């Protein structure tokens, strides 16, 4: 077994496509090491922790972050991520953009997180219109109260510079569908 080709892979995995291998990353990016050994032996089957250890500790970048056991990609991601953990107090309404077919679905029950664990939102309006445009047309505007999501149990955190992620969003912090 070589070490690049398994770094470089590594790199692909935890940077931008971890949907494609089965795994689903938590907030701050990490996913389970005994899941990742799994990916990685579906290409190269010599593969074991052990080397996937090897190359975090000898990454002379610094690329990969192992607690216990997750690991991570420390930068160059694809997806959003909130490194750091770093939560976010100071807002008080979030946008997400939403095709108008899912809109009485959403109104009824509430943005899920589905295929991951959590569910993507924006700070600003220009971004969440955006982004719902980009999953299809007839693009309408949910305003969050983020206040609501926190004092229903639910932390808000920062993915990237307007990007926020939380776990779920109750039909009751939806104020208003534009």
């Amino acid at each position: 077994p070589e070490r690049k080709r398994v770094s470089k892979l590594m790199a692909y995995i935890l940077r931008h496509s971890p949907e494609e291998f089965g795994l689903r990353p938590d907030v701050e990016g990490f996913v389970s090491l005994n899941e990742l050994v799994n990916a990685l032996k579906t290409v190269y089957p010599e593969v074991t922790e052990e080397f996937v250890r090897e190359i975090v500790e000898n990454d002379p970048k610094g690329r990969y972050e192992i607690r216990g056991d997750r690991i991570r990609a420390r930068y160059g991601h694809s997806f959003p991520v909130s490194l750091d953990h770093e939560e976010d107090t100071e807002s008080r309404f979030l946008y997400h953009g939403t095709p108008r077919r899912n809109l009485p679905s959403i109104l009824k029950e509430g943005l899920k997180p589905m295929k991951r664990q959590y569910v993507h939102v924006s700070t600003d309006k220009i971004e969440a219109l955006e982004t719902g445009r980009r999953h299809g047309r007839e693009v309408v505007l949910l305003v969050i109260d983020a206040e609501c999501l926190r004092k229903r149990g639910f932390k808000i955190y920062k993915a990237g510079k307007n990007v926020r992620i939380v776990e779920r969003v109750p039909p009751d912090c939806i104020t208003l569908a534009v």
